[PDB]
């Protein structure tokens, strides 16, 4: 089966709730495994204690830069970057979970959750899962962003892990 993982997210130290994500290991096993392991922290690094550093309302919420905390960093469980696995899954609507990148074959740990259909990203960003529950929490995160992407409170992944 596919992994279920979770992110517990706070704003300025106040809890927003839990986002539960299905990782599509049946379609993108390498990409799913990277995210899963970064949620559990089992490689010695991962998302716990890192931030949503760019949040654009009516677009997406971006996170995963646990090295630089500014959109320049992050790393994968495999190394500093890994190839685009495939583009089979598309950016079909709110709740799509997809890899940030710096061009072709530059996946690390940064990711985004869509708050709209972002189909102009199809074929360019690897989609590897979706929100199962806690879309309301994603909307709370979205409310602390701005058109520039700069957040108005510090949005932190206080805890994360695997449910199954
Ligand atoms: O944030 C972006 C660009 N970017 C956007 O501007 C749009 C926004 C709307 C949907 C998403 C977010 C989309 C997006 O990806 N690039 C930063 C980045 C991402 C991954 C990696 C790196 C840097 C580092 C480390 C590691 N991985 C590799 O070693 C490469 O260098």
């Amino acid at each position: 089966g596919n992994p279920l993982v979770y992110l517990d997210v706070d704003a300025n130290g106040k809890p927003l709730g839990r986002v539960v994500l299905e990782l599509k290991a049946d379609v993108v096993p390498k990409t799913a495994e990277n995210f899963r392991a970064l949620c559990t922290g089992e490689k010695g690094f991962g998302y716990k204690g890192s931030t949503f550093h760019r949040v654009i309302p009516s677009f997406m919420c971006q996170a995963g830069d646990f090295t630089n905390h500014n959109g320049t960093g992050g790393k994968s469980i495999y190394g500093s970057r890994f190839p685009d696995e495939n583009f089979t899954l598309k950016h079909v609507g709110p709740g799509v979970l997809s890899m940030a990148n710096a061009g072709p074959n530059t996946n690390g740990s940064q990711f985004f959750i869509c708050t709209i259909k972002t189909d102009w990203l199809d074929g360019k960003h690897v989609v590897f899962g979706h929100v199962i529950e806690g879309m309301d929490v994603v909307k709370k995160i979205e409310s602390f962003g701005s058109k520039s992407g700069r957040t108005s409170k510090k949005i932190v992944i206080t805890d994360c892990g695997q449910l199954s």
